[PDB]
């Protein structure tokens, strides 16, 4: 543990790790039960809850919205307010994007966030707390438990999108495809792996410096590991350092080998 305290030192944030080889049920923890802002990793476990109820067709249904659907950031639905776009198109801006109005267009489509919970806590996710729609969730207060969860809590549940029976297989291969050719998180879990090793992540960023990439990952030989890297400081306008997150990805990596 002193490895990432020193991480923690010279980087000047609180971090939370939760790491589990499925091969091997090694885990590598640190406060992997201390809650963070989510933030934009609630896609990833929102996508997650869409594909539970949607059928591959249903995903082709278009989504029509307007120039007042859209939020502070949509590189993807901005640009598409005249013509709408399918459910499939908007998981793949929500995912690899990180578009605020695509998320929020597929949280109306499963209920809420009060319906986002109501999975999450049949998945057996007693901890992540879904609020808000984006960009209002991103800000948490200390002490906040409103749109917060765990390194352990997200970890596991991602976990169950992706690699358990939570979606039968064509399923989990589309989410896993996604959360592959994502393009926010070079700079993250993907600069701390080793050469040939396979990435699907979502990145989040909230105020408070929170910085956070969720994974799947995959060494060339052997199943598939599932990570967790949370941060924050303790200063509401502070900037993040990807750095942490790469620099605490060696670590977790050199504890499991
Ligand atoms: C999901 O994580 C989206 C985050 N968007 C952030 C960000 O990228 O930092 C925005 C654009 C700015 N921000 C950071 C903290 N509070 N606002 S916004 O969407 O929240």
């Amino acid at each position: 543990k002193d490895d990432f305290a020193k991480l923690e030192e010279q980087f000047d944030a609180k971090l939370g790790i939760f790491a589990l080889d499925t091969g091997t049920n090694r885990t590598v923890t640190y406060r992997p039960d201390e809650r963070f802002a989510f933030a934009s990793t609630i896609k990833a476990l929102t996508v997650g809850v869409l594909l539970q109820q949607k059928s591959i067709e249903d995903l082709n249904q278009r989504i029509t919205y307007t120039r007042d659907d859209l939020v502070n950031y949509n590189p993807i639905t901005e640009k598409h307010v005249d013509t709408g776009m399918t459910l499939k198109e908007l998981a793949d801006a929500s995912l690899r994007y990180s578009d605020n109005t695509a998320q929020n267009l597929i949280l109306k489509q499963i209920g809420g966030p009060e319906s986002l919970k109501k999975e999450l806590r049949k998945i057996g996710d007693e901890v992540t707390n879904p609020e808000r729609f984006e960009p209002e969730l991103n800000e948490v207060n200390p002490g906040e438990t409103q749109d917060t969860s765990t390194a352990r809590a997200l970890a596991t549940s991602l976990q169950a999108f992706a690699l358990e029976d939570k979606l039968p297989s064509e399923k989990r291969e589309l989410l896993i495809d996604w959360m592959k050719r994502n393009t926010t998180g070079d700079a993250l879990i993907r600069a701390g792996v080793p050469e040939g090793w396979e990435v699907a992540d979502k990145t989040g960023a909230g105020s408070y410096g929170t910085r956070n990439d969720i994974a799947i990952i995959w060494p060339p030989k052997g199943d598939p590991v599932v990570l967790a890297v949370l941060s924050s400081r303790d200063k509401k306008d502070a900037k993040y350092d990807d750095k942490l997150i790469a620099e605490a990805t060696k670590v977790v990596v050199k504890a499991l080998n």
